[PDB]
């Protein structure tokens, strides 16, 4: 009630870095929890607030910080 995940698929996550690159900057945002951006799967999943942040700031912040956030359920 508040509180929720949401896995989505990352291009351009190039060597390590990118990773923390993502995770760091992500964690700034005031209603994320955790973070995991696993780069062999090539996967972030998001444990955020999805009724106040929501998916779209998420994913547009993904998308700007220079990553092709594609959605794992569908696009």
């Amino acid at each position: 009630m508040g509180d929720g995940v949401l896995e989505l698929v990352v291009r351009g996550m190039t060597c390590a870095s990118c990773v923390h690159k993502i995770e760091s900057s992500l964690t700034k945002h005031r209603g994320i929890l955790y973070c995991s951006v696993a780069l062999a799967t090539n996967k972030a999943h998001i444990k955020y607030d999805p009724e106040i942040i929501g998916p779209r700031d998420i994913i547009h912040t993904i998308e700007s910080l220079g990553f092709e956030p594609s959605l794992v359920k569908i696009e």
